[PDB]
């Protein structure tokens, strides 16, 4: 029904654009075809709707000249595009019934699409999810980045260690992106600066060239469809023009766009340069077909997606300057107009700072740009606050010391009009701590925006049953509405609502049961509760107190064999950064955990350890709509928001969770009784860091603990190499920056809460109703609509384009 | 009229079908569309009427079972693919009407293709018009090869220097080809060998992927459309697999297919062993899906175009020995009933012969298997000839010496059935000189088949006019049956016909006199004999000999310039190997004449030397067809065919040339009264080398050759650089290893005879007649039929498959 009508006309012109692609565009018969091939004849009948709408789109926009929004990501997690389509076209249950009378399974080509993994985690889902809810609420936005050749690698996991495999998406094509080689832009590298008469001169550079290929993005059944461009590095003819070494040599320029990095190396550089340049020549051609750039502020918006793009300012400043002549003032008026800077994390190790070397060698014009905009930069500080040498130093874009290197975040808060984090408590964090300083300097430039999800992936997409059984009592409004959810309040104590609710999820946990059995070979108990934690492994998000709990609930059952206890599959997934040797030394530890546990005769179906092979936007479309208990149990000041606990959220999962991120709003919304929160919060774990951190201190007071540690220690879960869990437990005990041992008991304790409630079938679907009505702030149609208003200067449009 | 019916249904369709296509398939409207944009829309417009013939075509073969034909080459030059569709499809009329109402010239659009430039010169020429020639006459062929990303380079003249530039040809797309990445195998190289109970092993190998890419390849008029599959080099997904590295090294992997080689590297000798070892893994597969490999040989014809393909012979061996397990004996027996090889030439500069060492690296088990072949081989010699040790030492398929080589046509002639050489002179001199030990020992492997060229694209596509006013008199059977032009015979004191030869030809040296001021912007007197010599640089073409004639009348111009001449212009066109210094110095130096004779205000335009750049097919349709005087002046014994003066006599050029080659048979078909032979025969150069040849002797003998030659030494031809032709003098005065000056004095005798032929239009023109009339022994349809009949053991058909 949420699917929309499969109407006469519709399904017989649908079979026919199919049965014409099998033909004409796979150059197949019915005889020869695979499922890839069906699939490949499905995505192009799908595509052929799109065009009409994209190409009135973006007329559309060129007769009524509205203020442009271009998003910079160097990550863009997209996932699978098919099903999207199908949904914001309202194409599901026309192409359902369609291939049904082809005598196919839809669901079944669905899941031959790979996966768009052109990003790592959060970010890249952001900036997804971004793409989604700026067409569906009508506005002229574009999103631009790389077209990497290979994304995030495939992880296996041979003998309980990760292994990465190179994610050749584009093997079979990529059906929904088009070529435009006939708007390829020359991109600049390495060279001199020449001071002449008329300024400077940037000369004797490399060349790399930039190739568009353009993505449809379609709003929500509002005719709406956008572009996502994305740019792949191509070299020049003349290349390196023996002869046959000068053509192969050609693969060091097209190596920009090769691969996504995972997570200060020259090609990571050399990438973030080129998107920033192929991407500023088109925003500024398009700015000349509406010589004054004093309108380029009312025309264009540029959104920096962290600081992976901060480049945009000193190359905006460049063209500015070098090539259209402005003065060096208005230039920076207009930069600072145009430009706007999202963080994402507080934490040292993910903030960039290149190396002056390399900026000098690869960007030469580009540094002193930089240093031009510094000094001027410390004189407004100066004068500001007179005599404050340390604040200067502490201010500066140039980071002084061994290597001198240029702080990326400084560059993109002096050069923006706007500065956001990306949750209430990480965006004062921000103000408090990182960034005090230039708060203090412009208060006016810093902002919140709140995450969000898509409610149309997140919930439409991926739980249909959920979707429909709420479309029943509130009607499909809140699809693009999401605040709506919060009608289903007055249904908390209606018992055949709680019983829908309950037979949705045990659905998805049947479903999502079979699905690990068919493609994964493994046997779990659909009537535990699915407890999960997916994401990235990280020390930060500490999947190492997860396992610590997992061990407690083992050594509890093994104490008292006969006592009962809720049975739970506890699922952990994620991929570890190839080089970050903790991380991958934890996965082996969850696979170790679950070899013991999934074994021993006493336990039996009362826990289960599974870890979750090759964790990514599809599997994730899977595992939420199956889940119990949402995992979000990073140390608290840490995760800046996070986006998968608003997932699960949606999903009909309860949340077990410290007081970070998102969570603090999450528990807000929804009523701290609602949800199962403990553990320090970021003032207490400010106060343990002023006494210093002891862990060997909880090691002696704590005797489950320490049977654990011991156990650990000894090889209990490494018998053949009793040493292999050394490092581990030699960082718990001596130098865990993320305080694992501090929220333990509080941590297993509030677990105990978890299984008590879960005991009790109606009052936990009564808790669920509770989150899922009170879910519709992270909707990032709230967030986008909120970017617009207050950074962009835009209003959103629900209105429909004409069809 | 030969250009088909354009019906009022057909012109409705194409135009509906054309328009579909610019919007779905290029995501265009017509206020944004480029030239380019609707070329692309036709190609996929005439396309989409290939794929019902093709997949019939490929259905019909599996239900019938044929025996089918495999097409080895590294080369197939195709060129262009749009019009050559269209007339094979009859088309043309249609596609030219519905494009007109569409407001679109259709020749135009035809200039925006780009030519699949897969070939360095003749062999790929020739390769491209046996496809067309297999499909037209009803064979179940294939064309096996090498999808280079990067095919011949195009030339650009700088200073009179040739520059090289990648060929860049899948930038746009290539809306020919079909990717079947469903079909990729697996190729296998480096390694060793290993022993067991139960034979040989190759272990340890390295693994690169073969992905294949079809393209359609349509006959005339009968909806037979045959696959060109070419290979794409892949690397496998754990390929290597600190992480970025890993995935930026498959770059190694796939650098195999990325260029052609122009003209012993490993690059070449991996490319040698990919095309091979992934076709006859194709092979077996359709073979096995028709256990018993007796019928192998009647089911399966392998044609190795030179020796490039080679490795076919080992390979087949070791699949059907190791894999396989036939004995010895049998798999050989099978393996020479299968493969037949073409010889292109006896220049020895032109033979492959592998050093030892890279194979046994590359390929051990290849090696072992070629040791194993030699000794027996070696054997039978032995027991043929008795004590005859000089014997065995030149037959041996192994050379010794400093470095141990394999010589890969020995290896070639022992492995096949059949051994042909491509002109009847060619093929004598095989078996005369340096195959003469093997023609002694196996007398009936040996034979001739002349080559030819395509009548569709060389006459009726490039020279429609020609092709019209002989419809005109005899019909339109000609095109598929190209002795019926012997029918014009009648006709050469037909006054009407004369008026209507001269009238065409004239035609095309205007619309190419125009095309020179348009794309180039130079100046040529249409009403001179344009005089052309196209074909790659080599000394053997002997391009100087060319040289000097046309500065010998320079010199006599100068001597007395108020003397009456026939006005002349001179065009010579071709690429030099990048490595070939003294070929580049010869394109200097023609460049170099021009730039005085274009420029003395006394030679007026009574001569003009003009330097055609970047020759290549596409060009080779407009200058054949305004041709006058076609060149083809190789030292007698060293051009083994010649495909270019076969082209030239289809369309109304007549012939200066030595009887070299092909040339000896056209001069025979005509009656020689019709030709204008010139120089040394054969006999005469032997005679010569015997005897040792003495330059100095001419240079002595002959005053106006010693002006020249002082004249080259002095600088006059390079004013501010006196020396820079040394080179060309020395290696003229020293070692000419083609004997320019003895075949001088005779040339310059001849075109003067030529010029005295040229002041008599109507005698000129009847003479024309007789070449055009009697050049249909040189069709390729006759070719490939007695390939079919000769070598692979079928029979030719011109029966319609249903449409
Ligand atoms: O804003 C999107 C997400 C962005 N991420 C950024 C994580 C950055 C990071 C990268 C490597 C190591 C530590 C941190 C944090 C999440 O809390 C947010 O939800
Ligand atoms: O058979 C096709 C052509 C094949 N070519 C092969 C030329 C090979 C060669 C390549 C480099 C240097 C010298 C010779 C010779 C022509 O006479 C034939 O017509």
């Amino acid at each position: 029904s949420v699917r929309g009508l499969a109407g006469v006309e519709n399904v017989t012109e649908l079979k026919k654009n199919f049965n014409r692609h099998l033909h004409f565009t796979l150059v197949k018969d019915r005889n020869v075809a695979t499922p890839r091939d069906y699939y490949f004849a499905l995505a192009h009948t799908v595509r052929d709707h799109l065009v009409g709408r994209w190409i009135r789109t973006q007329q559309h926009y060129y007769e009524k000249d509205p203020k442009r929004i271009y998003y910079l990501s160097l990550e863009f997690y997209m996932g699978r595009t098919l099903q999207n389509t199908m949904v914001n076209l309202a194409l599901e249950n026309a192409c359902d019934e369609a291939t049904y009378q082809l005598g196919l399974d839809m669901e079944e080509l669905e899941e031959i699409e790979e996966d768009a993994g052109l990003g790592n985690g959060g970010l890249g889902r952001l900036a997804a999810c971004f793409l989604d809810s700026m067409a569906t609420l009508g506005l002229a936005a574009y999103g631009y980045g790389i077209r990497y050749e290979f994304g995030i690698f495939n992880q296996k996991i041979c003998g309980g260690w990760q292994m990465e495999e190179a994610d050749d998406w584009l093997r079979y094509g990529n059906p929904w992106e088009k070529a435009r080689p006939e708007f390829t832009l020359p991109v600049h590298f390495y060279g001199r600066v020449e001071h002449t008469s008329q300024g400077a001169k940037w000369v004797d550079t490399q060349v790399v060239l930039a190739m568009p290929y353009d993505t449809p993005v379609p709003g929500y059944r509002n005719n709406v469809v956008n572009t996502m461009r994305l740019w792949s590095a191509k070299a020049p003819n003349d290349f390196n023009l023996g002869y046959i070494q000068a053509v192969l040599d050609r693969n060091l320029a097209e190596n920009i766009s090769r691969v996504l990095y995972p997570n200060g190396k020259e090609l990571r550089l050399k990438q973030e340069y080129f998107v920033v340049a192929a991407t500023l020549q088109d925003i500024i051609r398009r700015f000349k077909s509406s010589t004054n750039f004093d309108a380029f502020p009312d025309k264009v918006a540029i959104q920096l997606n962290d600081t992976h793009p901060s480049l945009a300012i000193p190359e905006l400043m460049r063209v500015l300057v070098d090539l259209e002549r402005l003065d060096w003032d208005k230039a920076w008026e207009v930069t600072v107009k145009t430009c706007a800077y999202t963080n994402h994390t507080v934490l040292p190790e993910a903030l960039e700072r290149w190396p002056v070397h390399l900026l000098e060698t690869l960007l030469p014009r580009h540094l002193q740009i930089i240093y031009e905009i510094n000094q001027r930069f410390l004189n407004r500080v100066a004068a500001a606050f007179p005599g404050d040498v340390d604040r200067l130093r502490r201010m500066s874009l140039v980071e002084e010391g061994a290597v001198k290197r240029i702080n990326m975040a400084h560059l993109c808060i002096a050069g923006s009009h706007a500065v956001n984090g990306v949750a209430r408590i990480h965006s004062e964090i921000l103000k408090k701590t990182i960034f005090k300083d230039f708060y203090e300097l412009e208060p006016h430039k810093f902002q919140n925006k709140t995450n969000g999800i898509t409610p149309r992936r997140w919930l439409v997409l991926c739980n249909p049953g959920l979707a429909e059984i709420i479309a029943e009592r509130i009607g499909e409004e809140y699809i693009s509405d999401l605040d709506q959810l919060r009608k289903l309040l007055s249904y908390v104590d209606d018992e055949a609502f709680i019983r829908d609710v309950a037979k949705v999820k045990q659905e998805n946990k049947l479903k999502f049961a079979a699905y690990l059995e068919r493609e994964y070979k493994v046997h779990i108990n659909p009537n535990s509760l699915f407890d999960v934690q997916v994401k990235r492994i990280h020390e930060y998000k500490r999947q190492l107190l997860n396992c610590l709990h997992v061990i407690t609930l083992y050594n509890r059952i093994k104490k008292e064999p006969n006592k009962f206890v809720v049975p739970r599959t506890v699922m952990i997934g994620g991929k570890a950064a190839p080089g970050y040797h903790m991380a991958k030394m934890i996965i082996k530890l969850i696979t170790a955990i679950g070899d013991v546990v999934n074994h021993d005769p006493v336990v039996g179906d009362r826990l289960r350890v599974i870890f979750l092979e090759n964790y990514r936007v599809s599997l994730a479309e899977k595992v939420i709509p199956a889940a119990d208990l949402s995992e979000q149990i990073s140390t608290a000041g840490t995760e800046a928001s996070g986006t998968g606990n608003m997932k699960f959220m949606l999903n009909g999962a309860l949340t077990i969770g410290t007081m970070d991120g998102a969570n603090v709003e999450m528990a807000e919304e929804a009523g701290e009784e609602n949800f199962f929160i403990f553990g320090m919060r970021v003032e207490d774990v400010d106060r343990l860091d002023q006494r210093g951190y002891n862990a060997q201190e909880y090691y002696d007071r704590i005797p489950e603990l320490r049977q654990i540690i011991e156990q650990l220690s000894s090889g209990f879960f490494s018998p053949k190499q009793p040493d292999l869990f050394k490092d581990i437990v030699n960082m718990l005990m001596h130098h865990d920056r993320f305080k694992v041992f501090a929220d333990y008991e509080e941590y297993v304790k509030c677990q105990e809460r978890v299984s008590a409630l879960y005991k009790n079938p109606r009052e936990w679907t009564r808790m669920v109703i509770r989150n899922i009505a009170t879910s519709g702030k992270f909707s990032s149609d709230r967030t986008i609509a909120q970017y617009a208003r207050e950074i962009w200067g835009v209003e959103p449009s629900r209105q429909r384009l004409p069809a």
